[PDB]
C-alpha cells in the first residue's frame, strides 16, 4: 500500500520524537525511587506498575514514524532484558540522550560517519574500562552473598551456592515446586542442550515461554520427519498412554509439523518436537548419549529402525522435560546408571586419546553435560502464593548469580558509568570523531542524573560531586547519603551495564546514519 | 477505470518527480560508505538496510504518475541486479541525472529525437571505450585472486579456480551443504539445459526462486502433455513411492498443468514440469542424452511408448535436480557410465563427420554439456548459521567470478566511468546530437560525485582531481586517499558497469520521447 | 517604505511577463498591414491608433514587476523613436524574442555571462554586415528621390534637395508656415548651436517640445546669472516692449531660474534662458559671433559691462528663435551683414593660420555655422488643415532624408535583418557563446515573421522562402508578392534598423544578467 517516503532531517525529526516519547514514558521508573506508570487494559482493572520492560512492550504510537522509533528502541531493550530486569531501561535512556545530542550536532554539519566512528571508539574504551575496574566474583562465599544480597532472601544464597558447586559453573540448575513446606536441593541425571522448540504454539507455560512436560515419552532419531504418516502408529500408542511426547529429530517440517501444531492446540497431543543437537557424525554422539540417559533408542538408518516401526519401548523416558526458546532440558532420565557410566568412561577414554583440541573440547562438553547432572531445587512453602513468590524470587536470583559469576560485580546505581568517564575522555581523536567522543562523555551521565532527579535531588549537583569523590563511593538515591555502594549493597552486574551500553551505542550509531525513511501512509 | 489523459510537459514533470523520489530513496546507499534506509514492515520490527535492490522493490507511490516512474525505474534495475548486487543502483542514479538534464534542455526547445540520437551515440562510444580499457581476467591465478576478493574468504578462490578448470569456462558449478565441517569440491555426471519451470507455483525455494528436488523421478518424453489422464497411473505410482517427479516434455498445458499446480500447492505431489530443450530432430538428441544420463527412457511415438504405459522403471533418476526460472540442472544422473561414454563417442564421431559449422557447433554443445560434468561444492561448517553465511558468500563470489571471466575487470567506485569521459567528449556531433553528448558527459560523473558526497567529501573537488590524475588511480571513499584501485582492490566487473550504463541510457531515451501519459484516475 | 525582495527565476518570470504584455500590445501594429489598437482616454472618445510609440507610452501595469518590465522596454524605445517613427517597435519585438529564448536557455544551465557575450558578438557582427550591404545615398538625385519616396509629397523632394545643397548636408534647415498658398524655400543668416532649454516649463510648443520665439530680444553674456536682481531693469524694459527675450549665459540657476520659470508660467514674460556654447576662451568666440549675427553685444567682465547695466540696445535681435531640448536655433539675426562677413574672413584667416587640427576643426565648425546660413521652408497652402498636414509631412520627410544621407538605404520590411543572418551564423563560438549566437540568429526572424502574420500569411513559409531568394528581393506584405523592395519602394533607413538592433541587444543583455529585483510592495 502507498508509501510516504521522507528524507533529510524531518524523517530524523520524527525518529527523535518517537524515541523521546518512549523514553519519557520509560525513564521515570528508573532507579530505586522510580515513580509509577499506569497502563490501560481492555478488560478488568487497569494495571499500575514501575516495571520498565512491560511499559515498553505496551507502547504503540499512532504516528507511523514515531511508532517506528518506539518499535526500534523496544527491540533494542529486548536484547538486554534477558539478563536481570533493569538493563532494559538504562539502554533506552542512553539511546535517547545520544540520539538527541547527535541529531543536534549533525544539524550543524558534523559528517555523521565521523560521529559514528567516535561513538564506537568511546563505547569500546568504556567497555574496556568497565572490564578493568570490577570486583571479580569467583569465591564461593562471595557468590553465596551476591545471590542472597540482591533479592535472594538468605537461604537461596546457600542453596544456589551448593548447587553451583555441585554442578559447576556451566552446570544445569532447575527449580521445582516441592509439595512440602521446605525448599530442597537435589542433583539428578539430566540433559540440557541448545535446541529450543520448533514453534511457539506448543509452549505449555506462556508466561515463562517454556514448554513443560511431566513424565513424557522421548522420541530420539537422526532422521528428518516431514510426513505425519511415519509416526501415526506411535502417535496412536502415545494417545492410548495419554502421556506427553518429546521428539528429537534432525528436522520436523512439511505436513507433520502443522499437523502436530494443530493437535497440540486442540489438546489432542501433548507433543513437543525439537531439532537434534550436533551435526554430522557428532550429532549421533549425543543422540546416543540421550538414548542412554533416557533409556530410549536412537531411530537411525544405520540400525535399520524405521519411524513407522518405533514402539513405546524404544522411546526415552524422563520425569520432566523443560523446553525454552533456545534450549531443551531433560530431568531424571530413565536410562540405566551403569550404561551412562560406561558412556562417560568411553568419552573420558576418547578425551585421553583424541589429539585435536577441537574434538577434545567437544568430547569434554559431552562429558561435562553427561556427568555434571542437573541441580533440582524443589521449592516448598506453606501457601501457593508463598510458593510462587519464592519461585519468582529464586529465578531472578539465579540469573543474577550466574551473571555475576561470568563477568563480575561493579558499583550499582549508575556509579560505574560515571567512574569510566575519565578514561573515555582520555581517548584521543579529532574532528567529528572527537565530537562523538564528547557526545558519549556527556551522555554517560544520564542514568545517575535521572535517578537523582526521580528522587527529587538536583542531578547536576550529584554528578559534579560524584566526579570528585573517591572511587567506590557513590550516591544512595534511597537515603540521599554518600556512602560506599559495595558496603551498602547497591551493586549491579557488570554484564548488564556493558550490554546496555553496547546495545545503546550500536543502535544510536545505526539511527544517526539514517538518511531516508520509507513508511506506510496512514489510510484515510 | 476512468483515465487521466495528460500531455505535454506536466506529464513529464510527474514522470520526473516519481523518478526523483525513487532516486533520492535509493542513491543514499551507493558506495562503501552508504547510509542506511529504514523500511516499514506489516509485522515484526522494521528492517534497516542499505541494500539498494530491496529498497527499490519496496517503493510504491500514491500518485499514479509517480508510481509509473517508480515502476519503470524498478523494471530497469531488474534487468541488471541479476549480475552482482550493485548494478541495480548506479543505473538508477544515471537515469535520474540524464532524465533531469534532458527534461531541462527539452523545455527550451532541443527536438527530443536529436537528444535521443546523441545519447545513443555517446553510450555506444562509452561502451566501446569500456571494452577498450580493461584488465582481461583469463589466467587461472587471476581468476582465483578475483574470486578470493568479493568476500569469498580465502578458500573460495581456490575452490572456484579448481572447479572452473575442471568443468571449463561454461561448465556447470553447483553449491551444496555438506553434512561435515569442511567444504569439498566434487565433479559428477550432471545435466543443465536452458529450460526453466513452467510456473512459479512449484518453486521449492522461494528466496532463491529455484525449484529443488532431491532424488526425484524424471519423466522424459517428446510428446505434448495436455491431459492429466495420460499420466494418472504414473502419478499414483510415484505417490506410492512418495518421491519427487521431474517432467521433461514438449509442452505441458491444458488441464494437466493446473491440476499439477494445484497438487503441488496442496503438497500432494512434488512434481516439476519443464519444456524439452531443442527443436525438431535436434530435440530428441539431448532427450536421448538425458535418458542415457539418468537411466530413463524417452517416451516417444517412434518407440511405441504411450504416456499411460509409462512405469517407474522407464523414469530417469538422479540425486538432485535444480530448476531455476530459465534453466534446469540435473545432478548425479543414475544412468550407466558406459552408456554415457558411448553416447559421447558417438557425438564425437558425428562432430568429426559433420560438415555444417552450425550442426558441428550444436553437436559440440551437446558433447561439452555431457562430458564436462557438474562441479559440486559441498559446503561444510560447524554451525548452520556458518553454513548459510558461507553458502551466500560463495554464491555471489561465483557470480562475480564468472562475470569477470567473461568480460574482464576494471576500476571500481565509478572510476572507470570518469576514465571514459574524454573519449565520449571526442565524439563529433552538431545541434541536438551534440547537446545529448554533453548531457551524457555531464551525467557520467554522478556515481563518483554521489559516492564522495555520501562519505562527506565535496563531490566537485573529487571529480576535478580525478579528471587530472593518472589512469588507474582513483579515490578511495573508505579512507579518503588517492591510491591505485587495482592495487587497493577497489575493482568492479566490466559487465556490471556496461550493463547499467546501457540500461540507463536506453530507458532515459525511451522516457525523453514521451508525449502523453495515460494513467488510471484515482477512485474517489 | 516596505520592499518585496525577490530573487532567482521568479523575478525573471515577472520581468518576462511584463515584457510579453507590452510586446503583445505593441507588435500587432508592426508592418504596413498592421492592425489597430484602442486606447482609453479620461475625457472624450477613446483614441484608436496603430502608432507604436503612443501605445507604448500609454501602457502602465498594476503589477509592480511587470510595470518595471514595461518601463524598461519603453525607455529602450525612447532612445530610438527620435529617428523616423518605426524603430520604436522593432526593438521591442526583438527584445521580447531574445528575452524569452534566453530565459528558457538559462533555466537549463547556460551561464548567463556566456549568453551575454554571445549576444554582443552576434550583434556586433550583424551591425558590421548591415554597414557592409547598403545602398549608399549621397547623390543629389538619390537624395531627392529618397525625400520624394515615403510620403514626401513630390515637391518636398526638390525643396529638400535645393535646401541641403545650399546649406550643405549638415546645414540647418527650418520649416515655416507661409501666409500664401505656395511653399517657398529661403536661405537666411541664422545660428543653431547644441544648447537646449534649461527647463521644460518655458516650452512654447508642447506637441513639438520646442520653444518658439517670434522677434525676440537676445541676451548675450558669458557671466553666470544666479540673481534675478541683476536683470530686473532689463526685464522691466522688455516687459514694456512686450517682446520675447532670449538669454544666452554661462549658467542660469539659483533664484533667478525659478523666478523666470514662474513668470513664464504666469505669462508675464516670454523669456527663455539657455547655456552658452563653448568653454574657456572658445566660448567667447561663438559668443562674439552670435553678437555680430544678431546685432547684440556680449556682456562680459572683460568689456566692463554689468548685467544690471544691460539696455535694450545691447540685446541681440532676430526674426525667430527655436529652442529644442538640446539645440537652440536662431533665424534671421539682425546683425550687420558686413560685420558677419568680417568675422567670417577673420575665422578663415585663423583657419589658414592655425596649426592644431583640433583648433582648425573648431574654427571650421564656427565658419560653417556662420556662413552656411539657415534654410527656411515657408510652407503655403489653401487651408490651415492643408498647411498643418504639409508641415507634418515635411518634418518626417526631412528627418528620414537626413537619416538616409548619413548612413544610407537598405531593404525595408525587415528584409535586411534576414539578409544578414548568414554572416551572423558564420561567427565561430563555443558553449554559451555559441548558444547566444543561435539565440540571436533565431530572434532576427521575428520582424518579418510578425509582419507576415499580421497580413494573414504564414510567417514560417515567408521566412523559409526569403532565406532562399536572391538578395534585394523580399516579401511585399501589402500585396503578398515577391518583388524587388528597392524597385517597389519598400526601403528603410540603415540607421533605424541598426539603432533598434543595438538597443534591443544591449537591453536584453542587461536584463538576462538580472539576479535580484527590489520593487515597492503594493499598499493594502
Amino acid at each position: 500500500m502507498a508509501k510516504e517516503l521522507k528524507f533529510a532531517e524531518d524523517a530524523r525529526a520524527a525518529m527523535l520524537r518517537g524515541v523521546d516519547k518512549l523514553a519519557d514514558t520509560v525513564k521515570v521508573t528508573l532507579g530505586p525511587k522510580g515513580r509509577n506508570v499506569v497502563l490501560e487494559k481492555s478488560y478488568g482493572s487497569p494495571l499500575i506498575t514501575n516495571d520498565g520492560v512491560t511499559i515498553a512492550k505496551e507502547i504503540e504510537l499512532e504516528d507511523h514514524f514515531e511508532n517506528m522509533g518506539a518499535k526500534l528502541v523496544s527491540e533494542v531493550a529486548s536484547k538486554t532484558n534477558d539478563i536481570a530486569g533493569d538493563g532494559t531501561t538504562t539502554a533506552t535512556v542512553l539511546t535517547q540522550a545520544i540520539v538527541r545530542e547527535g541529531l543536534k550536532n549533525v544539524t550543524a554539519g558534523a559528517n555523521p560517519l565521523g560521529i559514528r566512528r567516535g561513538i564506537e571508539l568511546a563505547t569500546k574504551a568504556a567497555v574496556e574500562e568497565l572490564h578493568n575496574i570490577s570486583t571479580v566474583v569467583d569465591s564461593k562465599e562471595a557468590i553465596a552473598q551476591v545471590a542472597a544480597v540482591s533479592s535472594g532472601s538468605d537461604k537461596v544464597g546457600h542453596l544456589i551456592a551448593d548447587a553451583m558447586e555441585k554442578v559447576g559453573n556451566d552446570g544445569v540448575i532447575t527449580i521445582e515446586e516441592s509439595k512440602g513446606i521446605e525448599t530442597e536441593l537435589d542433583v539428578v541425571e539430566g540433559m540440557q542442550f541448545d535446541r529450543g522448540y520448533l514453534s511457539q504454539y506448543m509452549v505449555t507455560d506462556n508466561d515463562k515461554m517454556e514448554a513443560v512436560l511431566e513424565n513424557p515419552y522421548i522420541l530420539i532419531t537422526d532422521k528428518k520427519i516431514s510426513n505425519i504418516q511415519d509416526i501415526l502408529p506411535l502417535l496412536e500408542q502415545i494417545l492410548q498412554q495419554s502421556r506427553p511426547l518429546l521428539i528429537i529429530a534432525d528436522d520436523v517440517d512439511g505436513e507433520a509439523l502443522p499437523t502436530l501444531v494443530l493437535n497440540k492446540i486442540r489438546g489432542t497431543f501433548n507433543v513437543v518436537a525439537v531439532k537434534a543437537p550436533g551435526f554430522g557424525d557428532r550429532r549421533k554422539a549425543m543422540l546416543e548419549d540421550i538414548a542412554i540417559l533416557t533409556g530410549g533408542t536412537v531411530i537411525t538408518d544405520d540400525l535399520g529402525l524405521e519411524l513407522k516401526d518405533v514402539t513405546i519401548e524404544n522411546l526415552g523416558n524422563a520425569s520432566k522435560v523443560v523446553v525454552d526458546k533456545d534450549n531443551t532440558t531433560i530431568v531424571e532420565g530413565s536410562g540405566e546408571k551403569e550404561a551412562i557410566e560406561a558412556r562417560v568412561q568411553l568419552i573420558k577414554n576418547q578425551i585421553a586419546e583424541t589429539t585435536s583440541d577441537f574434538d577434545r573440547e567437544k568430547l569434554q562438553e559431552r562429558l561435562a553435560k553427561l556427568a555434571g547432572g542437573v541441580a533440582v531445587v524443589k521449592v516448598g512453602a506453606a501457601t501457593e502464593t508463598e510458593l510462587k513468590e519464592l519461585k519468582l524470587r529464586i529465578e531472578d536470583a539465579l540469573n543474577a548469580t550466574r551473571a555475576a559469576v561470568e563477568e563480575g560485580m561493579v558499583s550499582g546505581g549508575g556509579t560505574a558509568l560515571v567512574n569510566v568517564i575519565s578514561k573515555v575522555s582520555a581517548v584521543e581523536a579529532e574532528g567529528d570523531v572527537a565530537t562523538g567522543i564528547k557526545i558519549v562523555v556527556r551522555a554517560l551521565e544520564e542514568p545517575i542524573r535521572q535517578i537523582a532527579e526521580n528522587a527529587g535531588y538536583e542531578g547536576s549537583v550529584i554528578v559534579d560531586k560524584l566526579k570528585n569523590v573517591e572511587l567506590g563511593t557513590g550516591f544512595n538515591a534511597a537515603t540521599g547519603e554518600w556512602v560506599n555502594m559495595v558496603e551498602a549493597g547497591i551493586v549491579d552486574p557488570t554484564k548488564v551495564t556493558r550490554s546496555a551500553l553496547q546495545n545503546a551505542a550500536s543502535v544510536s550509531a545505526l539511527l544517526l546514519t539514517t538518511e531516508a525513511v520509507v513508511a506506510d501512509k496512514p489510510e484515510p
